[PDB]
């Protein structure tokens, strides 16, 4: 019938993926969009990105607007063939999305200008891209769960991830879009161009407790959440 | 009716603009959509591509890229517009547009890459890019029309028409862009992503005479192309 789109939101090695891998497994009936950045981090989408984040530890402030453009693109086609793909003899279908369209402009490319990475002309630019690319609709929200941890936990979980080139990641950077995370989600402070994400239906999920072997209460919150939708 | 979408191609101060400003004027039913990037060379597209222009001046190897995503989203975007909202009343409405999504990608683009002002990953995430972008259709042509000046003539109508910037543009230049434009249109030796192009038909004008008070022969050609399609 009609996909219910559900976007998982939180910082930096909050669980994002490990909680959306524990979810598609427990139903026929839901499926999964990872984030293409996360994949790109683990073709031809792979090759352009694997050089997009290497060229990116280098020099920020000469690939943050190419790099946010491509990976948002990356994200609204990844996001498009699931859609049009998936879950079509499915009786209550659920898309979860690894972040949303939201994420990529109000959380990452927003602290990339914030941090001048990209200059003014490249964020209004990003801004009226992001505000048409997202007309030329059918990937609106019907609600999000917020994966809530510290800045302490998401710096620990990096540690525990072991990529080489995030371990140099300081909790400062960690704590900023943590304050983004609470503004957008928690606080709902912040303002955007998409009216009907004031109303959405936000679930947010304590996770500084590890859940990966204890993860019941956690679904029962999501099975919870879902049929008020 | 159904709107004819024509695209004008030509050669840097071929003479483009003044050729389709003629057109406009000929019938009701006939429409025009300039080129952003010429407007811009003359709001917030305009302050963008104002500023656009002036960071490529000094470093077309930094903005190329930048600078060739917003100026075909701005064509799209402003194509839609015509498309959607004028000559509703028409009996044989035509669109004329300022050059195309084609032109872009396989003369300015193209022609960037080679003079080293993208690199590699820059030229195939703008063709990714620009594959996508195109299908997410409406805006397929019906015929195109090649104003077809020597790059002396071009050269000669840079000084006429007399911005500053331009002034410094070499006939190397030119001749490159030429070479491109005859490959695709004349020789139609060039491969593009969009099967329908190798056939569509294409009105070859010459216009190395002045034809601003003198169009009457042009315009003639124009209305048998038209009725041929
Ligand atoms: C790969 C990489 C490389 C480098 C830096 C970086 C390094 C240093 C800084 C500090 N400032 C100091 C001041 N200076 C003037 C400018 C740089 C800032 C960012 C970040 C990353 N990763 C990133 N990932 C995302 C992202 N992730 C998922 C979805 C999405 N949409 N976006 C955004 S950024
Ligand atoms: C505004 C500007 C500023 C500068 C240069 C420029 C300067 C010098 C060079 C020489 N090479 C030497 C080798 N070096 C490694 C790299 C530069 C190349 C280009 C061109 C422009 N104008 C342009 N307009 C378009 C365009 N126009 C309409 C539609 C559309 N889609 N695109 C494309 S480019
Ligand atoms: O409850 C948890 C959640 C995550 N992790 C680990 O913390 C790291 C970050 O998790 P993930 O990659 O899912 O984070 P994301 O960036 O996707 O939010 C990974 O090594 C996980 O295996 C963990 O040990 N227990
Ligand atoms: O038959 C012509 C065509 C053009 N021009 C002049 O040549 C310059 C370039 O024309 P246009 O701006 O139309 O070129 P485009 O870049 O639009 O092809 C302008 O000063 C025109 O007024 C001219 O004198 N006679
Ligand atoms: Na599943
Ligand atoms: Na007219």
């Amino acid at each position: 019938t009609r996909i219910k789109k559900i976007s998982i939101e939180g910082n930096i090695a909050a669980g994002k993926s490990t909680f959306v891998n524990i979810l598609k497994q427990l139903s026929e009936d839901w499926e999964v969009v990872p984030e293409p950045v996360a994949r790109w981090s683990n073709t031809m989408e792979q090759k352009n990105g694997g050089n997009v984040l290497q060229m990116m530890y280098e020099k920020p402030e000469r690939w943050s607007f190419t790099f946010q453009t491509y990976a948002c693109l990356s994200r609204i086609r990844a996001q498009l063939a699931s859609l049009n793909g998936k879950l079509k003899d499915a009786e209550k279908p659920v898309l979860f999305f690894e972040r949303s369209v939201y994420s990529d402009r109000y959380i990452f490319a927003s602290n990339l200008y914030e941090s001048e990475s990209m200059n003014e002309t490249e964020w209004t630019i990003y801004q009226d891209w992001h505000d048409w690319m997202n007309n030329q609709q059918s990937l609106e929200l019907d609600g999000i769960i917020y994966l809530q941890a510290t800045p302490e936990t998401c710096l620990h979980r990096i540690y525990l991830r072991g990529r080489n080139e995030e371990q140099g990641i300081p909790l400062e950077y960690l704590e900023k879009l943590h304050y983004k995370h609470e503004s957008w989600l928690l606080h709902r402070t912040l303002k955007t161009n998409f009216d009907y994400l004031q109303e959405v239906p936000i679930l947010t999920l304590d996770v500084n407790e590890d859940f990966k072997d204890k993860y019941e209460s956690l679904v029962e919150k999501v099975k919870e959440f879902l049929s008020t939708l």
